[PDB]
């Protein structure tokens, strides 16, 4: 069985693979000949075409992502169950990417061993933006400028700068889905057609992916041909950390806390009841094909009913990704200080809106999360070409965001079925 | 009942509640605290963000509303009675569009107490522009600079600024919406796709609608704070008094004299047998809900036929506004002037243009008719921020705007059943 | 029969009569009075309102046509007879290419009697595109720039400047079409609204082409008053002389030869067996109407069975177009070298894959061929206003492209039969 296994196992195996002769090709032309500033460039050019072709798909991505995910999900809600456990979601995914955001900047891995009013207006500026084509690739931004006639008084000036405006996307598309998920049978061919468009853009996105390998081979030998210290393994280590003990504190600490603030049960029994479920999810590195085993053992080992089950399961599988979010805002600050930046207050916050409301805006497909990590790094600027850093590392703790994630459904259905009881008894007596 | 009072007339309440607040507000800080010149910007930044919010809105406002308004209307017409109302329609707007313009040029509310060769070629110019995506944020504009090797000598350059392109886009959608609305069932998916985009446009606007109140009331404080002189309530009160001598001298003397030309019988008299209908569109200021009593009164008590009622009457209620035309020019032009600018021959075609074909392209709303404002002002360049200088005294004259409208179709069925009695005849025997 | 002449044959009587005109306008303005600079920019304004409506269509026709053709070339091909079919189409369509480029920058009619490693990485860095709005209008371009701190040591910097990105557009819709044929019916509806959304571009096509007499009238008569000497009438026949060896060596030589490397018969004797096909495509100036010939004259008069020919001639009537595409890289280069330009290996590769990927994206129309000489004109940079000198003589070798398309897929036939003989055995046994 080596062809079926080649088949089955082909991201994980040709990810590894490319790492390693990226490692070796680098070390091995390193200590041959060395290479001036223009042939660093063309040594580097699979690594460009890979970086605009990831660019390149996100702008219809966003688009039909989040349109069809907001009209799917406001289909999805129907009574009283479907609040409680879409403001849940949502509750639980803002805790996890604030989690991560005070842990990178209080551990700071990546650095070296102006008037926040107007930021935190031009966030605002940004949301609603003054042209939809013009939103597809440009952004705004107010500087203050003094003016000239016994006081200092200024004026605000404002300019177009370039580069992808993803928040005024994101919230065009959230109200345009939200308006087109209600008006019922006069809105379904559009519906219909970003359904459409939403499958197409993941099958492209999923060719890039195939297309990947040899990038990110070509990226990695060009970063370590320039690399004179060993310093970056360093960085790369206190990365690792960093997101580990994110989920471990946000897995064992906040979940639990959760739980006995809403249910007041003992939720350490809870956890101990879904063992198995946890472990096909760091045996098999998917929250939706892990589903039947978290049915068995919140249905048959906790007493939960199923009635709630059936419902908060199947959708809190694919928009409640709490170890993802927490993994995109440490990896996009963990970028921001690698290229020796500073983050203000307007670029935060730009993080943890983009990264809480991806969950949405990546159509539950395992094979996009990479897209995801562009999308926050365009989403204030930041150089996605150390994205390579990034996925030499990720199949080491990809299952424990699988993890992370699978608990936080599972918790989900006891604090929903205890928030609410009074639906159950309506719905057993008539 | 006085929730339902509340909850029937939301929007009239809410604009008069804001318009005196806003006021209130504004003397109240005026005579309290000075204001320096950066603070006068963060507290006029609610209004910023309504101004955002309506030109986000209009660039699919336009593309979705011209299309099906143009295809639908290619449906409506079928034989002879189609042609000759619409031809009409359009004839009774441009004559009430060249009247507004002439009134306001010169009365001139708003003043204090080149070579048009080349501005009526850029008209034709940006009507067919030379790229699609760019007519969505970018305009044209030639000027003449002198060429250097005994005569003086010039040449042209042409170069693109920046602001949307109005004229363009309006010509395109006719033309788009008159070959999709000809091609039959192959073109059908097209127009239901616009026909879903247009009615989710127009629940985004009033969306923003919604929102409204709460701009306009700190735009008129921030208008009023920066007001030394009683200067600008003399130009309000001569603008209402230009728009009222304008819809006085539209229908006495100039609907009158259509009918006395064409059908030569007594108007005057048909005006007075459809007094009811204009004191219901009095009382209930919208056209589309007068249409039973204009129905009953021109039915029953003039000698109009229904076979031409039935088409003129519901078609003309949303298509055939000459008020709501002579409004948006002169209100157009008093914006202009206010300011303290000069508008050419060139932005003078393109108001009468932008105000003529609106009608098509407000999706028959009565909330809407705001967002037409702001796209007669975007089509020539002006401030839009100065458009809360008019919301504070629309609903003065809307009931007469309304009157207006009604009054155009009342006479149109007159008009059009005098100029064709072959095809009743044909349609009698046969 | 006078009227139905007219109604017959309006466009080559209408280009001839707008050519007659103006160069008699020409002639009788030139002998009468002296015109300035400014002058002789308001007398060529019609041709430059029809250059910009041909530039503002081509970018929905090459989406739409694009997306299309390739989506139905996905459905046509079912087997091992359509692989084979289109394999040979493209090859030989490529074959063509390359000869026109070969023949027109030999014996270069027009001319008057860096670093290439750069532009061919600006290729592929312009068909992946890292914005898909900006691809609509704005290109990328790199150049070599010094650094300063022995050796001479540069880097590369990029900056996008302004024209329409046609590759990035093309391979984008490509993808997108063959990505969207593959889906079934969950990509139906994309399919449908692109295909009416073509069908739409070309009635707006037709409606340009129905206007374009009075602008090459005006624009004629604009080149001929600026000519002083009577050289460019000699460019002219020379460009005739090109086009027209080209497809002598084309048919004769080129064609014959693949047919017998391939089929190993006598060639000769098939070409004089569709004497009939080629004498109606010389008579009649369509491929799609002289189809019924073909079929007679290949399944009768030549040995070729009807089961491969019921594929290959009506699918090989619109895609396989050998001199059209020789006809327009032999235009574009002619046209680069009227105006003193110089191609390099970059607009030369960028020639020859506009007009390969043509075929597919003209619709199979044939009042659309002007505009695909403005796509090519415009996938380089070519200023499009000396199209107009080459619709002049249009006339004169449509029939003899429509001969050399008709015969590239009557060898076809036999090309394709005696490749595979296996399908049809195992097709006649069951
Ligand atoms: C309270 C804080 C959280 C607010 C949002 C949670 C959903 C609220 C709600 O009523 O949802 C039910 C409604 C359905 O309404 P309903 O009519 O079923 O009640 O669901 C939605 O509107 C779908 C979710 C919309 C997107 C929410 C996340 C935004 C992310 C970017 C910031
Ligand atoms: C939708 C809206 C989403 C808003 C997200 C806001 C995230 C803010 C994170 C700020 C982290 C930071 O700067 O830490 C610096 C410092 C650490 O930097 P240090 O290096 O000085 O230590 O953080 C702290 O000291 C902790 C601050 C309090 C933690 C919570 C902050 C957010 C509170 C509001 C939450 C939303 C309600
Ligand atoms: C801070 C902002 C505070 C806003 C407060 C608004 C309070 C008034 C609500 C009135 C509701 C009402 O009368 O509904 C009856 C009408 C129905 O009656 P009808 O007859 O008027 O229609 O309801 C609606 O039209 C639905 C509106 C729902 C949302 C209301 C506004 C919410 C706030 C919007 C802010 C701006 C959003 C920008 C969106 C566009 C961006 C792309
Ligand atoms: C004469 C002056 C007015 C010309 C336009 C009026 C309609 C003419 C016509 O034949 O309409 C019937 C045709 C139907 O054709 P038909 O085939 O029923 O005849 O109706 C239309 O074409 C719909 C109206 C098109 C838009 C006209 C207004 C343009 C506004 C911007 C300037
Ligand atoms: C579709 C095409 C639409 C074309 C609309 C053109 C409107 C022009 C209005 C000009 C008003 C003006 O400048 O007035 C200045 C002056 C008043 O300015 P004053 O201040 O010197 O007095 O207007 C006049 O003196 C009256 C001019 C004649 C009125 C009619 C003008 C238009 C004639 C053609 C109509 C279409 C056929
Ligand atoms: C000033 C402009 C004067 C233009 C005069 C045109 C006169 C020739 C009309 C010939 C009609 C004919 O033969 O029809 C038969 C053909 C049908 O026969 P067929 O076999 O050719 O197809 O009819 C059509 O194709 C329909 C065309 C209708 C419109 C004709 C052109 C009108 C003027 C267009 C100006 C430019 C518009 C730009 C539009 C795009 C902008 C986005
Ligand atoms: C070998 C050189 C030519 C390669 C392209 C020819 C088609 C190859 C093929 O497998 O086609 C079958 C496939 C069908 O696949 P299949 O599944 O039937 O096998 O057909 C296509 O993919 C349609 C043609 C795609 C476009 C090809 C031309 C590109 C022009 C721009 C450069
Ligand atoms: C999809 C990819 C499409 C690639 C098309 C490439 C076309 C190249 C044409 C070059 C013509 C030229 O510069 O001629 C100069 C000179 C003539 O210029 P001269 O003026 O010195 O004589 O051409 C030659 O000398 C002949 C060169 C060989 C002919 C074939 C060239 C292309 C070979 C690769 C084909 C694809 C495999
Ligand atoms: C020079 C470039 C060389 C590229 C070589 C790629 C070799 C690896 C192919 C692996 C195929 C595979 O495992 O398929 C199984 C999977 C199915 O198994 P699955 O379970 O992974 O799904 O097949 C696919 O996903 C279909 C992919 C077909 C195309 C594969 C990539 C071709 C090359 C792409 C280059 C970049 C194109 C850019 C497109 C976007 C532009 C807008
Ligand atoms: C580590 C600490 C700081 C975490 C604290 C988390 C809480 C702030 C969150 C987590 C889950 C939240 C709950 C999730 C779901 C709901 C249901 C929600 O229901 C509705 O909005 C009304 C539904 C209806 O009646 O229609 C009300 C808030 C509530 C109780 C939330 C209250 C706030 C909670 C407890
Ligand atoms: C104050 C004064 C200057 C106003 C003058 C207005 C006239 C110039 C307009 C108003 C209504 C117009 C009429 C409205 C409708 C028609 C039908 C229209 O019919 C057709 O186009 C043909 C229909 C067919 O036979 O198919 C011919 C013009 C006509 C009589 C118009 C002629 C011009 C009129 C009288
Ligand atoms: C003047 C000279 C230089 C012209 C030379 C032309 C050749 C390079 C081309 C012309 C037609 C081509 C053939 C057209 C079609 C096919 C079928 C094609 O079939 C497949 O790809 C496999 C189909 C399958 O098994 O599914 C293989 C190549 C082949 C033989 C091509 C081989 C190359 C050929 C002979
Ligand atoms: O549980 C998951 N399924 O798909 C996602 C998430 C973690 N692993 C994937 C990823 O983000 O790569
Ligand atoms: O009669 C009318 N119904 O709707 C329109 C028009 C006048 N009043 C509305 C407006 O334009 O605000
Ligand atoms: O055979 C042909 N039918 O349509 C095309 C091609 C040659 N003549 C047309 C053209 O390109 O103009």
């Amino acid at each position: 069985e080596w062809k079926r296994f080649l088949k089955n196992n082909w991201v994980l195996l040709s990810t590894v693979a490319a790492v390693v002769l990226g490692i070796t090709t680098g070390v091995l032309v390193r200590e041959h000949r060395n290479l001036s500033t223009l042939e660093k460039f063309y040594f580097a050019f699979p690594g460009e075409i890979l970086m605009r072709m990831l660019k390149l798909i996100i702008l219809p991505l966003i688009i039909s992502s989040m349109i069809t995910g907001v009209a799917a999900l406001d289909s999805n809600v129907s009574g009283k169950i479907g609040v409680r456990a879409v403001v849940y979601y949502f509750c639980t995914t803002l805790i996890a990417v604030i989690l991560g955001i005070v842990l990178v900047v209080s551990i700071k891995p990546g650095v070296t061993q102006v008037s926040t009013v107007d930021a935190m207006l031009d966030l605002i500026r940004n949301m609603f933006p003054e042209n939809l084509v013009q939103a597809c690739f440009q952004q705004y931004k107010t500087k203050r400028e003094e003016v000239k006639p016994k006081t200092k008084e200024y004026k605000i000036v404002g300019m177009y700068s370039d580069g992808i405006n993803v928040l005024g996307l994101i919230v065009f598309c959230l109200v345009f889905g939200l308006v087109i998920g209600k008006m019922g049978e006069k809105g379904q061919i559009l519906v219909d057609f970003f359904n459409a468009l939403s499958d197409a853009t993941m099958k492209i996105v999923q060719i890039i992916m195939c297309y990947m390998p040899l990038g990110i081979l070509f990226l990695i030998a060009g970063k370590i041909i320039e690399v004179e210290d060993w310093e970056i393994f360093r960085k790369l280590g206190l990365y690792m950390a960093t997101v580990l003990t994110g989920l471990a504190i946000h897995s064992i600490v906040i979940l639990p806390l959760i739980y006995f603030i809403v249910v007041r049960k003992n939720p350490f029994r809870f956890a101990m009841g879904m063992a198995q479920a946890l472990l096909t999810a760091l045996m098999i590195s998917s929250s939706s094909a892990t589903l039947p085993v978290t049915f068995r053992c919140a249905e048959e080992n906790n007493q939960v009913d199923k009635r709630i089950t059936r419902f908060v399961l199947p959708v809190g599988a694919t928009i409640n990704m709490d170890g993802t979010a927490l993994y995109e805002a440490v990896a996009a600050v963990f970028i921001a200080q690698l290229n020796d930046l500073d983050l203000g207050i307007g670029q935060i916050i730009t993080i943890s809106i983009t990264a809480t409301s991806a969950s949405i805006g990546a159509a539950g497909v395992p094979q996009a999360g990479l897209v995801t990590m562009v999308i926050v790094l365009s989403a204030v600027g930041l150089p996605a070409e150390d994205v390579t850093l990034i996925i030499a590392v990720d199949w080491l703790l990809d299952r424990f965001r699988t993890m992370v994630n699978v608990l936080g459904d599972a918790f989900g259905t006891g604090i929903v079925e205890k928030l609410s009881k009074k639906e159950l008894e309506q719905m057993d007596v008539s």
